[PDB]
């Protein structure tokens, strides 16, 4: 059964909702972005209406097999219209095609969706800027001040460096980058920049890639792993046992892998600024985990929510404890104290 935080009142609308059949008095479903945790339930048999950005929707249809005519792209920034509510898709900055959702109800209520979200001060100058909003259905993956990180530029040039510093010493290394999902291309394109090199990666993966528009994309990466110098892997293969033996495959080709497992967040950060952090290594293999988020920071989510002003915060992430919930909804009491609201 569908939970009260994946549906909108006063519409049939509901938001990242297909896991659980046919959803009472849905008549359009929603989809912020192409996440297993959001998607789970879509395929070729589904047969209601679709609303995502340009990009989800070409994942819908190549990726799970969706039929083109229940898929209906919206395009960013672009008041539109649905089953007679105005709606409007903002970028979420979380991973290519994530999107954020404005509903404008009959009735004059304005409620936003974050979906998945990394706030950003420049979001304060979108359509958010021109008006109130009552209700807030808010990412809160990251909501408590231990939770601290930073930007995601320090981060590229911290992986950037090291790539560059370790091939130039040593031009037989590999350079592996982990992934299990689209999002952080940035790590694996930004190393392969630097380098000279295409980034390899299985058919698959390629083919997911090519769905995203990247502009310049036949330009970064290949399938042919041989002419490349960085190589994309499942995050469950970025250990030891799995790279020893991704460098068996290569046939001689190179003697050393240096990997990177971006992660959400680590409690190395509570100790250890960006410039501190080193790799935990065996034998010719280093693994360097480095702590690139497309979440929210605690204090990113706090200044969105100040400047925001909303009348009500509904949680979408950590709702499943009492003590999760009870610690949240004392923030949001501080934050709202503080800011005057
Ligand atoms: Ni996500």
């Amino acid at each position: 059964t569908c939970p009260f935080y994946k549906k909108i009142p006063g519409t049939g609308f509901t938001v990242d909702a297909f896991q659980y059949g046919v959803v009472e008095g849905c008549t359009a479903y929603f989809l912020t972005h192409f996440h297993s945790d959001h998607y789970a339930g879509l395929s070729k048999h589904f047969t209601f209406p679709v609303y995502c950005s340009e990009i989800t929707g070409n994942l819908l249809k190549n990726k799970l097999h969706v039929q083109e005519q229940y898929i209906h792209p919206l395009p960013l920034d672009t008041e539109c219209i649905v089953n007679g509510v105005k709606v409007v898709l903002l970028d979420a900055n979380h991973c290519p095609g994530a999107v954020m959702i404005l509903f404008y109800l009959p009735n004059g209520t304005v409620i936003l969706h974050t979906g998945d979200f990394r706030a950003d001060p420049s979001m304060e100058r979108s359509l958010l800027a021109d008006q109130k909003v009552h209700m807030l259905y808010l990412d809160t993956t990251y909501c408590s001040p231990e939770y601290t990180f930073p930007s995601q530029q320090e981060v590229i040039r911290f992986a950037i460096n090291t790539a560059f510093e370790a091939v130039t010493l040593n031009p037989h290394a590999l350079v592996v980058c982990g992934t299990y999902s689209i999002g952080k291309e940035k790590v694996f394109l930004a190393i392969a920049d630097v380098l000279g090199s295409k980034v390899g990666m299985s058919q698959e993966k390629y083919k997911t890639l090519q769905c995203l528009n990247i502009p310049e994309i036949n330009s970064l990466i290949t399938t042919d792993m041989c002419s490349s110098l960085v190589h994309l892997l499942p995050m469950m293969q970025i250990n030891f046992k799995g790279l020893q033996s991704h460098l068996k495959k290569c046939g001689g080709k190179y003697n050393q892998i240096l990997a990177f497992r971006p992660t959400g967040w680590t409690h190395s950060n509570k100790f250890t600024r960006i410039a501190d952090v080193i790799p935990q290594t065996k034998g010719n293999i280093s693994i360097y985990g480095i702590p690139y988020s497309e979440h929210s920071s605690y204090l990113e989510m706090k200044r969105f929510v100040q400047w925001l002003k909303p009348q009500k915060i509904i949680p979408t992430v950590n709702v499943g404890t009492w003590k999760s919930r009870s610690t949240m909804e004392k923030y949001f009491r501080e934050w709202k104290l503080e800011a005057g609201y």
